């Protein structure tokens, strides 16, 4: 329930918490905590308790000396600024009184600074909320660090990245505070980098339990596991053209900050797409009226007509519930038909190393290059197949991946962006001159599954899901996935945070791991930030375009 352990946390311990009487109050936050407040919580909801007013702490405001001003920001250079400036001096007082709640730990830098300003003497309230992450979804968080990819797999970003990893590390320890959890922490051995960054999540998280004894109590909490992976377990996913109703359309509509205009916001606040989001584009439509029929009928040879007039206004009011995403399901479709049909016969292939029919694919060329020599086609389209294949393949000569570059005529500038997927430790380069480097989300190395799809284009199982079920299970392999401690109304919850972004398809498979393959289990899975096929692509862009 995430998203309301944060709206308890701010309702109360924050909007509540200050609330002794009456008085008109303004609430002042900052970019990210404003866009973590508004996932959590409904505009009229702070209104309602004596907030009156909303400012961006940044953007100066006019001065409301009668009222108390509530602060939840992030313990910023930036933000600490402002609101010492706000009460730089006295007779200007922005405000009469200041209740501070600091999103995350506050450097002692500025903790100091602050508290020989002019500013501590209207200081009434000064606390430590800790809340670091966007509950983007009910059971998904981000930490909307995308930068941290960079810092992951840019060797220039190596050494002097660690500030921004611990930052990180800290960030979910402050989720899993959130939720009173103290998980064993796990991580994916294969890639070097993890052990090192699962130990500061668990230095992270002991500095948390040495000021509450009470955080993972007992109530199955102590079999709660926060498995730590690198985007480089499975580069398949987040490549893929996906049709389920949420990852078709980020994917292929541009849907800026969780905006479709023609506008409206997708969020969980909305009941409906909750309902939609991970349903195949395939029934959107057909389901709308499996179920708006369901309506014109709870509302009830010669047949009259009368009671469906005398209420059609309830039921065009209904049909309008669902205007808009309609039109959503429809903009997903235009552009399926128009290009995206082609791209996911090849594309199920690849991924899966098998026909729709279950046979082993062979003469691969027959099917790419087609799309590659397709002008109408998109070069972030054909390198999206490029390392499909690549990966198919298990890695490349430099000789053809030239000559696909040549038949895709895809920029110089966009070329690196395949080989830079090798930075995750994706098998790209051929003989390499150096090691095997396994494959674990292939489908012939992992657990069968039927070859019986509903839909020939979505054969494909994110590899996310095997892990998901099997830990679910105490099945999780602890030679790949092993604990850095060694050994290993309630949950247990498995929480799973991805260096590197996760794809919609693996959100999705949150959800279906949890409301299933069930014990109790709840699966949270987070990461640096939410992937988009292109998204991903942009950031493998980002490691060689200075």
């Amino acid at each position: 329930a995430l998203k309301t352990a944060v709206h308890e946390k701010i309702m109360n311990d924050v909007v509540l918490a200050v609330k002794k009487n009456a008085e008109w109050k303004v609430l002042i936050v900052d970019q990210l905590s404003m866009r973590m407040v508004s996932a959590c919580c409904k505009m009229h909801e702070i209104m309602s308790e004596g907030i009156t007013l909303v400012e961006d702490i940044n953007r100066r405001r006019e001065p409301l000396p009668l009222l108390e001003a509530v602060y939840l920001i992030t313990p910023t250079e930036e933000s600490v600024k402002c609101l010492m400036a706000d009460f730089q001096n006295p007779d200007n007082p922005q405000y009469r009184g200041a209740h501070i709640f600091f999103t995350e730990a506050c450097p002692e830098e500025l903790f100091k600074e602050l508290c020989k300003s002019t500013t501590a003497r209207f200081i009434k309230t000064l606390k430590e909320i800790n809340i670091a992450f966007l509950p983007y979804e009910s059971q998904i968080f981000s930490l909307d660090s995308p930068d941290t990819f960079q810092v992951y797999y840019n060797p220039s970003r190596a050494q002097g990245g660690i500030p921004n990893k611990e930052r990180c590390a800290e960030q979910i320890a402050t989720l899993c505070a959130t939720l009173g959890e103290y998980p064993s922490v796990r991580y994916r051995s294969d890639f070097d980098e993890n052990a090192s960054f699962a130990q500061l999540v668990q230095q992270k998280l002991d500095a948390y339990r040495a000021d509450d004894p009470t955080m993972g109590e007992g109530p199955q909490k102590d079999r709660s596991q926060l498995l730590i992976l690198d985007r480089g377990f499975d580069p398949i996913s987040p490549l893929l053209h996906e049709l389920t109703f949420q990852a078709m359309a980020y994917d292929l509509l541009p849907i800026e900050n969780d905006v479709y205009k023609y506008e409206v916001l997708l969020d969980e606040k909305d009941d409906l797409w909750v309902e939609m989001r991970h349903q195949h584009i395939a029934v959107v439509s057909q389901n709308v009226t499996k179920k708006l029929k369901q309506f014109a009928d709870e509302k009830r040879g010669i047949k009259d007509l009368s009671q469906m007039l005398k209420k059609m206004p309830q039921y065009q009011k209904e049909l309008s519930k669902y205007s808009t995403h309609l039109h959503l399901a429809e903009d997903c479709m235009k552009q399926y038909q128009q290009h995206v049909d082609k791209l996911c016969k090849v594309e199920q292939d690849l991924a899966m190393g098998t026909d729709a029919d279950g046979e082993k694919i062979r003469d691969h060329m027959r099917n790419i290059v087609p799309i590659l020599l397709d002008q109408k086609i998109s070069a972030y389209d054909k390198i999206r197949i490029i390392l499909l294949y690549i990966i198919h393949k298990g890695g490349i000569s430099e000789e053809n991946l030239a000559k696909l570059v040549q038949h895709a005529h895809i920029p110089a500038e966009e070329k690196w962006i395949i080989n830079d997927m090798q930075n995750l430790g994706v098998p790209i380069i051929q003989d390499g001159g150096r090691r095997k480097i396994p494959q674990p989300y292939h489908t012939h190395n992992r657990k069968e599954r039927q070859a019986d799809h509903t839909y020939q284009m979505s054969r494909w199982t994110p590899y996310m899901k095997d892990i998901m079920e099997a830990a679910v299970e105490d099945k999780l392999d602890t030679r790949h996935y092993p604990f850095l401690n060694g050994g290993g109304k309630s949950g247990p919850r498995l929480i799973i945070f991805v260096v590197g972004g996760i794809s919609y398809s693996e959100m999705r498979s949150a959800y279906e791991v949890t409301q299933t393959a069930k014990n109790n289990w709840e699966v949270i899975l987070g990461s640096t930030h939410i992937l988009t096929p292109e998204g991903l692509l942009r950031d493998l862009r980002k490691i060689s375009n200075p």
